C-alpha cells in the first residue's frame, strides 16, 4: 500500500535529519520508496521564534498495517532525539506524519488518517502534490482543486 509520509524538521541540521529519515524509511521492512519530494524550507506553522522547517513528501510502498507503520515511523523518530513536548508546534529534530494511507480512512486511539488538519497546510500540500498530481482524498476532494481554489503560499526549496 502507498503510504505518503510527511517529513519536518528544524533542529539539529535538518538537512541531515531529513538524509537519515529517508534512509531509515527505505530499512523499514517489506517496504520501499516510491518516490520523494524536493525538500522545502517552511516557515514555522504556529510560534515564529524558532527556525524553518525543511519539509518533504514521501510515497512509501509497504506491506505493514497502518498502525505498524506507526511502530516503525516511530521508532526512527525517537532514533532521531524527538522530544515529546507539552505544547504543540514548538520545534523537533524529526516529525514522521502519515498523511495519507493508500485510500484508507483510519480514525483510532493512535492513528488518524488522513492527517488532521492537512488540507489546510502547504507544507503538506504542496509537496505532496509535487509527486502524486493525480491524488484525491477518500472523500472525493482532489488536491489539485484544494490547491487551485486557495493561493497557499509557493514553497522556497531548503
Ligand atoms: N512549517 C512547518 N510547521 C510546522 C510543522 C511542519 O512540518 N512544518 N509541524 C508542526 C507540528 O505538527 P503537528 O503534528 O500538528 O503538531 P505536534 O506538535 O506534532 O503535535 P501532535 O501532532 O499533536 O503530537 P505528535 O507528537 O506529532 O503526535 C501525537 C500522536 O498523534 C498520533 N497520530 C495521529 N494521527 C497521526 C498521523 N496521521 N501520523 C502520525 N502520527 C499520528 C500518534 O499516535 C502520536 O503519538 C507544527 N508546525
Ligand atoms: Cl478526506
Ligand atoms: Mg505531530
Amino acid at each position: 500500500t502507498v503510504a505518503y509520509i510527511a517529513i519536518g524538521s528544524n533542529l539539529a541540521s535538518p538537512l541531515e535529519q531529513v538524509n537519515a529519515a529517508l534512509k531509515a524509511l527505505g530499512d523499514i521492512p517489506e517496504s520501499h520508496i516510491l518516490t520523494v519530494s524536493s525538500f522545502y524550507r517552511t516557515p514555522p506553522l504556529g510560534p515564529q521564534d524558532q527556525p524553518d522547517y525543511l519539509n518533504a513528501a514521501v510515497a512509501l510502498e509497504t506491506s505493514l498495517a497502518p498502525e505498524e507503520l506507526l511502530n516503525h515511523t516511530q521508532r526512527i523518530e525517537l532514533q532521531q532525539g524527538r522530544v515529546r513536548k507539552a505544547e504543540r508546534w514548538g520545534p523537533r529534530t524529526l516529525d514522521l506524519d502519515i498523511m495519507l494511507f493508500g485510500n484508507e480512512v483510519i480514525n483510532t486511539e493512535r492513528l488518524t488518517v488522513p492527517h488532521y488538519d492537512m488540507k489546510n497546510r502547504g507544507f503538506m500540500l504542496w509537496p505532496l502534490f509535487e509527486i502524486a498530481p493525480e491524488l484525491v482524498f477518500p472523500d472525493g476532494e482532489m488536491l489539485r482543486q484544494i490547491l487551485h481554489t486557495r493561493a497557499f503560499d509557493k514553497l522556497n526549496k531548503w
